This record gives C-alpha cells, sequence and structure tokens, in this order.
C-alpha cells in the first residue's frame, strides 16, 4: 500500500492484543528470574541463516560504520551464547531481525523486519526449553480465550514429530501446519553450525501453529567446542572470517553449553487476531520482497 | 578490547538493575493505557537530527532493501507521528537508536547504538509530558532506593531552565549538569522541524540528570500542519524529498496534535549503578567512533 492508505487501517484491536501479548510474555520472563537484555543492530558478525531448510540462503544487509563492515541483524543467536559466556545465566530480548527474504517466502508469516522474544539458558536442554515453551504458550492461549472471547487450543503439552518424519507424512511443515488443529513440535533438523549436533541427532525445535499459520518459534541446544563448530562452519563452504571474534573466544574456551529459542511476537498477535497475512496486524508492514514506503 | 576482554568483564549487578528498570518503565506505561509498539529499524524516512545543538549534522546510514535506499533509525520520531495519525492514542516503544556520531561525542553517555523508551500522547502539551515523565523518574528513585541501599534524588520538584538562560549561567549542559544535585530540565530549544514552534518558542524538553551525568530524556510537542512543517524543512535547507510519505500524510491532513519523548534506558542503568562510563553497563559496547569489534 502506499503512505496514506497504510495509516488509514484500522488495526486498534490487534495493537491491544501485542499490548497483552508482550506485557504476558515479558513477565513469563522476569518472573522466572531471566534478565532482560537490549538488542543490538550491528556487529562484524550474525547468524548465516544457513545451512536451513527454511532459507533459501539470504546474505545480511550491510552497512559500514567508521569505515568497518557492520552486518544488520538476522539473529542475536552469536550474542546470546556470549552474554551467557557474561555468567548472565538466563536472558531474553526483544530483538528485531532484518531478513530480507524474497517474494517466495511473503507466505503470510514471514515479514522482512520483525522482532524475536529470543532467549537462552546456560546449561537446559531441548525438553526443558519445549516445556518452557509450553508453558508460556498454554498460560498465552488461556489469556487469549478471555481477551478475545474465543476459543483456542487447549494443549498442555504438544505432540513431537522428527523432520524427516514430517517430510514423509505430510511433504512440509506448511502442509502439516493446515492439517493440524494444535500446536505441534518439529525436531531434529539438519541446519546452522550453532545448534547442537551429536552423532546424526540435531538437539533442536521449531514450534509450529495449527490452522496453516506456520513456525512461531524456533530454538536449540548449542555447539560451544571449537573445533566442532570450525568444522561445521567449513563442511557448509561458509567462512570462519565471518564469524572472527565469535570464534576467538570458542577457541579461548569460553562457549558454554546453552539451549534456548526465539518467539516471533508478531506471529502470535497474528494468530489470536486471527488475521491471513501478518501485515494486518503492523502498524508498518514489512513484506517479503516488497521494500516498504514508511 | 578484544573480543575476549569484552565477554570478560563483569556486569552481572547493571544487568540486574537493568531488568528491574525495563520491568518498572514497560509497566508504568501499559497500566497507564499506552500501546506497547514494536521498532522499525529500516524506512524511507527517519529523524533527521538536525537542526540540533546536541547534534553533529551526521547523514543517517542506508541500506539496499529490494533495490530502494533505506535510512537506518535515527530516531522513531515521524513514525510516533504516524502512530498517532493511525489512531493509537498513547503509544510506547523501546526502539533502537542507531547514530554514528564521531569521537568527539564520546562522553559517558553516548553509544553509537541503544535504545530509547520513546512514546507519543495525541492532544498532549509540553506540562503534561513533563509532568509524566517526572512521575515516572521519581518512582523509578524509589525503588532504586530499595534495590541499591543508597540513596537517590528526591526528585518531587523539578527546576525549568529555559535554553538561553543554561547557556548564559553555565555556557553548556553539560556544565549544568556537573553543578546540580537534583534533575531539572532544559526547555525552548530550537531545533528539527518536529518540534513544535509558536511565536519563536519551542515546546520542548529535556530531562538532565545531576552530577554530572547529562541528559536522559528528550521530547516536545509536535508540528502537525503541512504548511508549518514544509516552511521548517524547507528553511533548514533539508530536501521535502527525503520526507515524502510523510509529507503526503501531513498533506492528507492526517497528522494530529501529540507530544512525546524518548528515554535512554541505558544511560539510566548507568545513572543507577554510577558507573563512569556507559559501555560498562552495556555487554556490547558501542563507543561513538569506535566500530565495536562484536
Amino acid at each position: 500500500m502506499n503512505a496514506v492508505e497504510i495509516i488509514s487501517r484500522d488495526i486498534y484491536k490487534a495493537i491491544d492484543i501485542q499490548t497483552k501479548i508482550l506485557d504476558y510474555m515479558t513477565k513469563f520472563f522476569t518472573d522466572r528470574g531471566f534478565k532482560w537484555l537490549l538488542p543490538i543492530m550491528l556487529s562484524p558478525i550474525t547468524d548465516p541463516l544457513w545451512p536451513d531448510p527454511a532459507g533459501e540462503g539470504i546474505r545480511p544487509a550491510e552497512v559500514d560504520v567508521y569505515g568497518v563492515r557492520m552486518r544488520l541483524t538476522h539473529s542475536m543467536i552469536l550474542h546470546k551464547q556470549l552474554a551467557i559466556a557474561m555468567g548472565l545465566e538466563k536472558i531474553f530480548v526483544l530483538s528485531p531481525n532484518i531478513r530480507l527474504e524474497s517474494r517466495r517466502k511473503d507466505d503470510g508469516r514471514h515479514s522482512y523486519e520483525f522482532t524475536q522474544l529470543d532467549f537462552e539458558i546456560e546449561g537446559a536442554k531441548m525438553k526443558d526449553v519445549m516445556r518452557l515453551i509450553e508453558e508460556l504458550i498454554y498460560g498465552l492461549f488461556r489469556k487469549a480465550e478471555e481477551w478475545t472471547g474465543r476459543e483456542f487450543p487447549r494443549a498442555r503439552h504438544f505432540k513431537v514429530y522428527d523432520y524427516k518424519d514430517i517430510l514423509e507424512e505430510f511433504g512440509s511443515d506448511e502442509k502439516a501446519s493446515m492439517e493440524m488443529e494444535e500446536p505441534f513440535w518439529i525436531v531434529n533438523i539438519p541446519r546452522e553450525f550453532y545448534d547442537r549436533e551429536e552423532n546424526g541427532v540435531w538437539k533442536n525445535y521449531d514450534l509450529i501453529l495449527p490452522y496453516g499459520y506456520g513456525e512461531v518459534s524456533s530454538g536449540g541446544e548449542r555447539e560451544w567446542e571449537y573445533e566442532k563448530i570450525v568444522a561445521k562452519i567449513r563442511a557448509a563452504g561458509l567462512k570462519e572470517d565471518s564469524f572472527r571474534p565469535y570464534l576467538e573466544i570458542a577457541r579461548a574456551g569460553k562457549l558454554k553449553p546453552s539451549a534456548g529459542a526465539g518467539i516471533g511476537v508478531e506471529r502470535l498477535v497474528r494468530f489470536i487476531v486471527g488475521a491471513k497475512h501478518i501485515a494486518e496486524v503492523q502498524p508498518f508492514p514489512r513484506v517479503p520482497g516488497i521494500p516498504a514506503v514508511i
């Protein structure tokens, strides 16, 4: 849409819902002893988002800062690990992610700017994080029923499927989403170097919404060992040069085991409002492949 | 500092305090019926930060997005006015600002990335906003006494100085800050086109911390009339083209009277911790003139 068109929408209800969601989610974490960090938007390093079956291999937006190439945040994953290295133990951040994905990813849940509530826990296992997310989502969905007067899936825990088995049974995550009537987990997805891999098993997890709304959270246990991380980076044809200071920290032995996840705030607003496209709930749409006028 | 040195610093207490500050400030606004918006980082339009006595006249950093030149967020001021135009009434956002200022601005309170708690109120006047910020700061300071066991400014009476009187008595707002023991206001500062000017009087306000800690909040009532806005842009030598969709909206008579302010979260963390330099309270320092290593 053009500028006047964009500002002429009535999204008051969606924003009221977003306000309630942010209040609920932030309190959920601070109530549990999590530290609340502020985001970074520019850094020499960022999430490669590759390998990743969910992506097409995008490169990050880049800008010079005092002559030096910085990358706009794909995600704060590496910085989350660094926060754990700083001994902060349990952290979260409302982190804007910039992912300049193609028109082919304009499926109603993607946006080229979006804020993730992104958290990480020292020493946590995938089962711990999946359980924490279920607790959050179940609670949120009960609150959503009060806010909307509509019914939401009542499951306290969600069924778990291996990625390989999703492909076989449904063809794709998107097709599985269309068939399901409650949220569900897809686990064991071969992807980026930072997700923990052990003898062919990836210790990671995506939460998928029902009714075709698709992935709403993605996370994993992490690699922390220098040699393992470098091998995975090289095997993917990525460059150590792209992760230099992070690899210096890893070589020094300062990364620690951890697990975490990011949760799409706007995707949840979309789901609770029941919006066909995420843009409908955003004051300033950022539609994949379409440069925003404001 | 190299990367290992950066993550070897102790910041646990500072981040504990930051968590309490963010909890307190976000609740202060949601308790008062503000809608909680998410930030944008890339747009064809952004805060010019000029004319402005506190600025260096820097040009915003830019990056290509699907073939269109986008500006990184200097501040979300224009977008806040747009949110008011959308009928959202009272809004706030934890908004990262990117301001690539020179080493000359490395004074202990500047950071080239920083998050502002940025808010705007339809129809509010400067006295309404100043009173609200006074209530916020008073409450925060009483909480901080509980958190820290230390004494904070009484924060019940805030003296108001005209900008020209600051210059005459102290020379700079920096020198004023050094001589005060209570926070104080500086008002009537000639700056950007969006701040309301009537009869040579600017309806704006900066909150200055005592003990040399400097400005912590800045805002004003807004211009909303197309002709008034255009005149100030042209008179300052800025290009109307740089603000096209915003001006389209103004021309359509869709902007509304409002007033607001941004509050420096990290600056408050610094003040409450009592840190000599803001970098000491940040996991990932972003020092003016020094491209960050991580």
